[PDB]
C-alpha cells in the first residue's frame, strides 16, 4: 500500500534528550528534560503531517484544530515504539530511558504505568513498524475535534488513512482476517492515556 510506504520515508528520524549533565537529578530535571525533547519534536510533528496526503490541502485552521487535539496521542505513541523491545522501560529517547524508580522521583509513575500498558498489548500484537506510522497518522485525523470548518474533508482523511491501513493488513496478514479492527481497538487506550497525560501536564503548568 503505497500510503503506509510513504509514511515508512516520511518518518522523523531520532532525536536525543541531552538531559542537562550538570544538574542534579530531581523531579524538575526530569519535567524540564522532557518538557524541551517535546517542544522539538512537535516541530518535526509538524513537517511530518505535511507528508500525509490530503493534509496540507485543509485549511489553516483545520490544520491546527487536528494538530492541537492530537498532538499528545502522537508524543505518546513515539515514545510507546520506542519501548516495544524494552521491559518495564519507557524509551523517550536513546539517551533518556525510565524506568519505575525514575518515574517515581518525576511523579509519573501512574503516568508512565499506563504508557507501559500500551507497550504491553503491543508487544502481544507484534506492532509493525509499518503499522505504527499509519496508526499515528489516523490518531492525527480521528482527533475528534469540536472546532473543525471542512468535517467532510477531514472524515476523507479518516477514511484513505483507514483504508491503507486495511489494505496494508489484507496482503500482510491474511492469517489474521481482523488484524486493522484489532489496531483501531488499541486507539482508546491512546486517548485514554493522552487526555490523562493532557490533564496532569496543565496541573503542572508546563505552557
Ligand atoms: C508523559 C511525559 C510528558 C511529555 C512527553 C510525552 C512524549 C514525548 O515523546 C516527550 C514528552 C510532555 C511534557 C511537556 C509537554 O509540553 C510541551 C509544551 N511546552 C513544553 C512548550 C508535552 C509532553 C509529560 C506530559 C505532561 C506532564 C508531565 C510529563
Amino acid at each position: 500500500n503505497k500510503i503506509v510506504s510513504h509514511l515508512l520515508v516520511a518518518e522523523p528520524e531520532k532525536i536525543y534528550a541531552m538531559p542537562d549533565p550538570t544538574v542534579p537529578d530531581s523531579d524538575i530535571k526530569a519535567l524540564t528534560t522532557l518538557c524541551d525533547l517535546a517542544d522539538r519534536e512537535l516541530v518535526v510533528i509538524i513537517g511530518w503531517a505535511k507528508h500525509i496526503p490530503g493534509f496540507s490541502t485543509l485549511s489553516l485552521a483545520d490544520q491546527m484544530s487536528l494538530l492541537q487535539s492530537a498532538w499528545m496521542e502522537i508524543l505518546i505513541l513515539g515514545v510507546v515504539y520506542r519501548s516495544l523491545s524494552f521491559e518495564d522501560e519507557l524509551v523517550y529517547a536513546d539517551d533518556y530511558i525510565m524506568d519505575e524508580d525514575q518515574s517515581k522521583l518525576a511523579g509519573l509513575l501512574d503516568l508512565n504505568n499506563a504508557i507501559l500498558q500500551l507497550v504491553k498489548k503491543y508487544k502481544s500484537m507484534k506492532l509493525e513498524k509499518e503499522e505504527f506510522v499509519t496508526l499515528k497518522a489516523i490518531a492525527l485525523a480521528n482527533s475528534d475535534s469540536m472546532h473543525i470548518e471542512d468535517v467532510e474533508a477531514v472524515q476523507k482523511l479518516q477514511d484513505v488513512l483507514h483504508e491503507a491501513l486495511q489494505d496494508y493488513e489484507a496482503g500482510q496478514h491474511m492469517e489474521d482476517p481482523r488484524r486493522a479492527g484489532k489496531m483501531l481497538m488499541t486507539l482508546p487506550l491512546l486517548r485514554q492515556t493522552s487526555t490523562k497525560a493532557v490533564q496532569h501536564f496543565y496541573n503542572i503548568k508546563l505552557e
